[PDB]
């Protein structure tokens, strides 16, 4: 769990996430953004075995989830690394959540106030108020969400499946029609993610590895590693890289920015052809 970057959600309400607030060191409780501002680092430290939850905002960068002791209120404070800014991460294997108790007194633990839309530190109990869903925040952003595709290079195009009865896929302008719409989901087995095409009912973007580099939208079918991808963030820009070669990831042909511009797949080449963000509609 050290080092990663998580999505913290909320038993009681799982449309509330933890939200840093831009301006202030305030903390709430906020409906999904699948942004940064809802993204947070958990870093172990080895003496204390305890993590802090850092926050992901990209404008101030060492804030970390603090109880501001004496009081019950939490916030978003710099990092100095005091016992108020640790805390016990400890997993109810009976619920598959967590209880979040702090380690300066390990008896209060996080509490979401949904009402308030807040978080406060508080006794335990076996209310849902106390426990939380810690996800990989990629995971959480992508596993079941209704998008759009577009290239870096053509922030106003998306990649689109050309209509209801011809599968290929190509670049075209947004124009907010279902053949441009993209439902991803997420297979935990598999750990990668298939993309439905919103004309179709059971139709996912195929790596058609019978023909070359070619990608159609083909029907899901039981044993096709080539229809399912991997999403990776750019060292929010991605690659989208194919499960049955990890070699060949999804490309926009030549970086052409032209309507009616193939997207196939390619070797991975580092190009921004090969970036794509992924947006709500
Ligand atoms: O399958 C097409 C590939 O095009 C490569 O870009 C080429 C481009 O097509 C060519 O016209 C010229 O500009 O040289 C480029 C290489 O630097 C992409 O790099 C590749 O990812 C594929 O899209």
């Amino acid at each position: 769990l050290n080092d990663k970057i998580v999505t913290i959600s909320c038993k009681a309400n799982t449309d509330l996430f933890f939200y840093q607030v831009p301006g202030n060191g305030n903390v709430s409780l906020f409906q999904q953004t699948r942004n940064y501002l809802e993204r947070w680092r958990i870093i172990y430290d080895s003496n204390k075995a305890a993590y802090k939850i850092k926050s992901m905002n990209i404008y101030n960068t060492n804030l970390v989830l603090t109880w501001n002791a004496p009081t019950h209120n939490i916030s978003a404070q710099q990092d100095s690394n005091a016992d108020n800014q640790y805390w016990l991460l400890l997993k109810d294997i009976g619920n598959n959540s967590f209880i979040i108790a702090s380690y300066k007194n390990p008896n209060l633990v996080l509490y979401a106030d949904t009402v308030a839309r807040n978080l406060k530190l508080s006794t335990l109990n076996n209310s849902s108020y106390i426990k939380f869903i810690i996800e990989d925040y990629v995971i959480s952003d992508f596993k079941n969400f209704t998008c759009r595709i577009s290239p870096i290079l053509a922030g106003g195009k998306v990649v689109q499946q050309v209509s209801m009865t011809n599968l290929a896929v190509n670049l075209y302008i947004w124009n907010n029609d279902l053949n441009q719409k993209w439902t991803i989901i997420y297979n935990e087995e598999k750990a990668a993610y298939q993309f439905f095409n919103k004309i179709l009912s059971n139709g996912v973007l195929t790596w058609i590895f019978s023909d070359g580099n070619t990608v159609r939208v083909s029907s899901s079918a039981q044993n096709n590693d080539a229809q399912y991808w991997l999403i990776n963030p750019v060292s929010d820009r991605y690659t989208i890289t194919n499960l049955r070669d990890k070699t060949k990831v999804l490309d926009l042909y030549g970086g052409q920015t032209a309507d009616g511009t193939t997207i196939q797949v390619f070797n991975s080449n580092g190009g921004d052809n090969q970036k794509w963000n992924i947006r709500n509609p």
